[PDB]
């Protein structure tokens, strides 16, 4: 019937107005993929996935290109992708040195038995896959190198309800600056980083993904809404809970099996959007929340 | 309060009767470490690590020495361990060349700001703590090499509740045979191979781990406690809804803050152990458990 794309950027601090207007376009393009892929009867699965893509490709994002940087200046990337019919999921921790790691965990969904692989068992699967190696120093911008330094001296997502019921999210990252090597965030953790099941909804996160982790984030959300809560109220009492009980700030999108929908977060802006009904909604802060007319 | 601990040595298919007495002690000495230390007033964490780094070292259980092998015939593994009153957890995945991954767990949740650690960034914190490497010869068994060689041709935890009222969960394992490299299982998943809440209870559990993963097994059995089911309920639910959802076979072992317990599973066998109120129950099939009564 009336099928909703939403995605988000990453938490943030305040954001300088000229660099709001790009992060607005990477939102709207990463949207229009989503939505596109939703309009032409396609699935929520290549919906989320898609819409990440656009998000790993643009430097003003934290995944893919534009990932944050580990203690040795290094990008490592974490994703994951889950589909909510059959709960059948995919993803990826530490990887290194490819442009799309949300892509690399569709490849662990469709073509392997497992559902997750890190590290050096990725990149050998990559490389058996076909996926091509770039060269690291690609993915580094100078924005990230001297976020680098000033935190060394002292996230993207989308989820999707399709024309046939099905739900789905996808999460991709490059982790929290100077991160060391190795380290693991929610982002590539089922119910966690996100969350996908057609009896409930589906759900994206970011934030602090320690936290994230610990309270579970993803799936907590789903079950508040188990227990009759409305997706604004599933989302403000999980992060509610993640800021009271372990002192983590984040966010999260929100689709329910009946279409509803909602962004929140705790930290000062998250970049999202969501199109819907022939409606493309966007917004950073809580104040600035814009409804465009699409054709349709 | 009075304090438990059950642990469990993983689910398998039927135990040969010689290798079920092996079984028994060493799932008897790890209640015993269990125990132990609760008796003595220690924490529930320090009880669910010792429990389990005894179930490690013991080559009759998939942890450690006697971890199953992967593709390649090699011993990868994963391990987590948290904290139920402030949900402060640890966990590696995919670490070799170490006889204690719990251990490992255990330095990541004490010394670093994050809770998991991946492959080669695992191996580096690991050296840097001075963790002695041990050659991955020494951790592969017999039956192992023939495990591996009949399927390609074709788990241990603990949950403690303290006399404070604290409760932890630990788990560790060698994963699935024949697994791809870099495969990581739910062991090391917060929610899935294990959740710890004082507010509720804590879980560990063992079986197909993908499966474990997609229905976020430990964080399932909690909600439905949290639901005023009892943990006996709890289990039986979460373990059928992955056994209809997903096609997943495994078990768990579950305390609540009140000091209810249950170990229960849907494959053939769970060798699992509990000592409460001076008294040590035993069991390996559903059909008999043994109850002898310790001198506390
Ligand atoms: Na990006
Ligand atoms: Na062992
Ligand atoms: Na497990």
């Amino acid at each position: 019937g009336n099928p909703i794309v939403v995605v988000h950027g990453g938490g943030a601090g305040p954001i300088s107005k000229d660099r709001k207007e790009r992060v607005h376009q990477g939102m709207v393009r990463a949207a229009t993929v989503g939505y596109g892929i939703l309009r032409e009867g396609g699935s929520a699965v290549d919906a989320v996935e898609g819409a990440v893509v656009a998000l790993e490709d643009d430097p003003e994002f934290n995944a893919g290109c534009g990932s944050v940087l580990n203690t040795n200046g290094e990008v490592e990337m974490d994703a994951s992708i889950m589909d909510g019919k059959d709960l059948s999921a995919g993803a990826v921790s530490a990887v290194q040195c490819i442009a799309n790691p949300i892509k690399l965990a569709r490849l662990v969904m469709e073509k392997t038995p497992h559902c997750f692989l890190t590290d050096q068992g990725a990149a050998q699967f990559a490389a058996a896959m076909g996926v091509p190696e770039i060269p690291g120093e690609k993915l580094v911008t100078e924005r990230n190198k001297k976020r680098l330094e000033k935190e060394k001296h002292e996230t993207v997502g989308a989820v999707a309800l399709d024309c046939k019921g099905n739900v789905a999210y996808a999460t991709s990252t490059g982790g929290i600056v100077n991160k060391m090597v190795g380290r693991v965030g929610d982002s590539p953790c089922l119910g966690a980083g996100g969350y996908a099941d057609n009896d409930i909804g589906a759900v994206s996160t970011t934030g602090h993904g320690e936290s994230i982790l610990k309270v579970n984030l993803a799936r907590l959300t789903l079950f508040h809404i188990e227990q009759g809560k409305t997706v604004e109220e599933a989302a403000d009492l999980s992060l509610g809970y993640m800021k009271s009980r372990v002192k983590g700030l984040g966010g999260l999108i929100v689709v329910s099996k009946t279409g509803d929908w909602v962004a929140k977060w705790t930290s000062t802006s998250m970049p999202w959007a969501a199109a819907k009904d022939g409606k493309l909604h966007f917004g950073i802060d809580p104040d600035d929340t814009t409804i465009t007319d699409l054709p349709g």
